[PDB]
């Protein structure tokens, strides 16, 4: 069957603009075929959990134990004896009142927001919050006020200009690892009578108290309303939750459009993440090693002269056109370094970034390794860094 | 904290207006807790694949032992996308986390913000977002209804007529065939959700499309995998090079975790078995047509042509009391309602798959007769 001209067009646009325009011929986000001794630095499984043999165990126990064929919405297994136990131990572990599981870090934001705005709803939201939150407001019809990356002041002032809202943030920023002035947003929330709304994707098993998070070690969680987190980083599993200290989860399965249309997780999906709570609970060596490398990372890196803007185990490396950034990619690679291309539609088209993701397997003769193939990258590159 | 006025007025008037007004105070769609010895007919996992012996054990065996956009080289590209393009005839499929970021992935890849988007009233949810993020101009049809859609059209422009090859709420059936002639008409691409059909139908479960050997003349067919292939992801189809593009544009494809590397050889072996069941689907349709036929006599409208059977109970109110009748019975469908159907248009839909009995089917045909007769509400 032979496309119609106003779809051949766009892809024939588009494979011309995106793929044709790179040495490789592919899209900017991929390079070549890494090695086994090539330091990887992709994965956001920041406590290198993807393999954990208890983990596997359970989940292979649990589905091996058979079916309960629950292939349907979410919406109809909201009576108290259907709903999972990983929602309360996950409730019980960061210490908010209520999660409810959702089918990615995407759907809990998607959802959470589609159930809290009206289309009236002033959402103010940072520059950099992740593009599921964005979208969130966007589908919601919300009056967005992006406010300038952890500026506070600027948001006092756009509070002030529009009236209550939802504050949104991550918590530990997606790519260039900055962390959100927490403490500070929660003032203006409640001085402005707002909710707060903090995305931990990036926080949450790596931070805080047996690793609760970010809101947990700072003491604020009795003070936010609501905090959401992709559960395919630091928990290794494709999913998401919601966590209210309110009603609002009584709600969302009924109302979030994901939560409603899109099938569920399988109970025995909800089981291997009972384990991997166990194993994230106990990690504390593995917490410590990564805060550790990730400050001499970050350290050694700025030293070279770098702008680097990381306060956590994300490092960007900002690498600015997409011209400029296949040469550094091309660079860092051929030296045994990979880490991710952020491009557009993810930054802006002149602001792209290397980033570089730790976890706790990465070890002290890599992280130097890693600080001269840049600090030589810098030196003698045939480019240049933001 | 409490919640500030403007969340809380919402959640505050949408409990009082969607649990409170309900006999156990819980939402519509929450009823009985079934025993053991009721007809449950809820579940999609229509070929009743969910405990099969062996998928579970290819899958408890590859797992013992980021973003897709970065796994789209050569050799990072799982073998079950092009086992899945052979068995459904088309060019090429690409995997996706569900059927909803399927639907929503391609069209968001295909559509430009002002795309004409001709979608059947009665389409999939995710069809009717997946326009709208795009901010596509959608163009809805009467359902099944090739005049409308002809119309709409010669007063639009081309662009894209998107459609169920099952309904997910009534189980009817899309006029296929016509729908392919308008397209070659009028300069449309055709997108077709096989959810409901994928496994159940045509040679070897390749689906409706297949059956009616049409797969050569639509641009794309998407599933979720989620139905017969019981499993929680999606999958766009094309008959040209859309998927190429697809998971570098989809904002579901680039911005939310891929599916994991274990997880396709599940799917390899669900195929194996979808592939091999004849039996199953022949005992289906069979049990599907009898179930049909005894609820028509009985003077309910049943528009299904299929195995997804939809009983229509009008109002909230009305449809509280027959689904308290058919638990109370031991009959336990899916109440659909709003935001799903219209608010005085809701439905109680039966399910069924491969597993259910002729002594079932006669059940529930003897459930509904003296539901019919009992007086305390009604049946559209
Ligand atoms: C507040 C509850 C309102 C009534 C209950 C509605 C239940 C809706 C459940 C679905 O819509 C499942 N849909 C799956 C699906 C999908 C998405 O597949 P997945 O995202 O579940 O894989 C796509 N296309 C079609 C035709 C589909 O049926
Ligand atoms: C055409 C390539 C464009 C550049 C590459 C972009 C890669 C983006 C990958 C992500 O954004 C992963 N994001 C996860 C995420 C999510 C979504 O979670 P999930 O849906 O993956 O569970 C939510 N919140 C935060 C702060 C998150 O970081
Ligand atoms: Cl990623």
């Amino acid at each position: 069957p032979q496309l119609p001209d106003f779809i051949q067009n766009k892809i024939d646009h588009y494979i011309e603009n995106y793929f044709d325009i790179n040495k490789n011929g592919k899209h900017l986000v991929l390079g070549k075929q890494a090695s086994p001794d090539d330091i990887i630095l992709q994965s956001n499984d920041y406590l290198a959990l993807a393999n954990h043999p208890l983990i596997k165990a359970r989940l292979a126990k649990s589905l091996l134990e058979e079916q309960q064929s629950l292939f349907m919405s979410a919406s109809f297994l909201q009576n108290d004896y259907d709903k999972p136990m990983i929602e309360k131990r996950l409730a019980k572990f960061t210490g908010f009142d209520e999660c409810l599981l959702s089918q990615s870090g995407w759907n809990a934001n998607v959802g959470l927001l589609q159930t809290i705005c009206q289309p009236n709803t002033n959402v103010y939201i940072d520059f950099f919050a992740h593009m599921s939150l964005w979208e969130g407001a966007r589908y919601a019809n919300a009056q967005a006020h992006p406010f300038m990356h952890n500026n506070c002041d600027h948001l006092r002032m756009l509070i002030q200009r529009h009236g209550p809202g939802i504050i949104v943030v991550d918590s530990i920023y997606s790519t260039l690892g900055t962390i959100a002035p927490l403490a500070e947003l929660v003032n203006i929330s409640k001085e402005f009578g707002c909710a707060l709304l903090v995305d931990e994707s990036h926080s949450l098993g790596t931070h805080g108290p047996n690793g609760a998070g970010l809101l947990a070690e700072l003491g604020l969680t009795r003070e936010v309303h609501f905090m959401t987190a992709s559960l395919a980083k630091t928990f290794a599993y494709r999913a998401g939750a919601i966590w209210c200290n309110n009603e609002v989860n009584r709600c969302v399965p009924f109302i979030s459009y994901p939560a409603i249309f899109s099938s569920t997780l399988l109970p025995y999906e909800a089981a291997g993440l009972e384990t991997t709570l166990e194993i994230i609970e106990s990690a504390d060596n593995r917490r410590q090693h990564l805060d550790r490398m990730a400050r001499k990372l970050r350290i050694g890196l700025s030293q070279l002269g770098l702008t680097i803007r990381s306060e956590s185990q994300i490092i960007g490396l900002e690498t600015g056109d997409e011209r400029n950034t296949e040469k550094v990619r091309d660079y860092l690679e051929s030296n045994g370094v990979f880490g991710s291309v952020f491009c557009r539609p993810a930054t802006s088209k002149n602001k792209n970034i290397i980033r570089l993701s730790l976890n706790s397997d990465v070890n002290d003769e890599q992280i130097a390794k890693i600080i001269e193939v840049c600090s030589d990258a810098v030196n003698y590159g045939d480019f240049y860094f933001r």
